[PDB]
């Protein structure tokens, strides 16, 4: 699981 | 899972 | 599972 | 976002 | 944003 | 963020 938030 | 917010 | 908000 | 593998 | 495996 | 592994 890869969560980003940019 | 990847979830990405830009 | 692929979501992307951009 | 909601994900779920049962 | 919620991930579950089960 | 919650990633739940069961
Ligand atoms: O957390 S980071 O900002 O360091 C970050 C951000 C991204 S990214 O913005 O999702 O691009 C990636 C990434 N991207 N993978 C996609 C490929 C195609 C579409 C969408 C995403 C990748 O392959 C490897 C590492 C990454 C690290
Ligand atoms: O999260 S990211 O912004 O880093 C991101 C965004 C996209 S994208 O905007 O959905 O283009 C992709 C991507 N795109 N795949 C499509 C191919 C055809 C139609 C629609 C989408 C891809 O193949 C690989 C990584 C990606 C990382
Ligand atoms: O991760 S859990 O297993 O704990 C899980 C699983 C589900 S569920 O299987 O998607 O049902 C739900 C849920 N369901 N919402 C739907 C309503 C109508 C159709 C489809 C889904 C809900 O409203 C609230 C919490 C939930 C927690
Ligand atoms: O990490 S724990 O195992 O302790 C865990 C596991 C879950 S759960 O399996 O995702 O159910 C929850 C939870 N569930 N939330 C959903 C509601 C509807 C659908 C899916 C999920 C919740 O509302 C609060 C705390 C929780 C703690
Ligand atoms: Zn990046
Ligand atoms: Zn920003
Ligand atoms: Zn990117
Ligand atoms: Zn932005
Ligand atoms: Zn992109
Ligand atoms: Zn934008
Ligand atoms: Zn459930
Ligand atoms: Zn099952
Ligand atoms: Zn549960
Ligand atoms: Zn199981
Ligand atoms: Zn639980
Ligand atoms: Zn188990």
């Amino acid at each position: 699981v890869q969560i980003v938030y940019k």
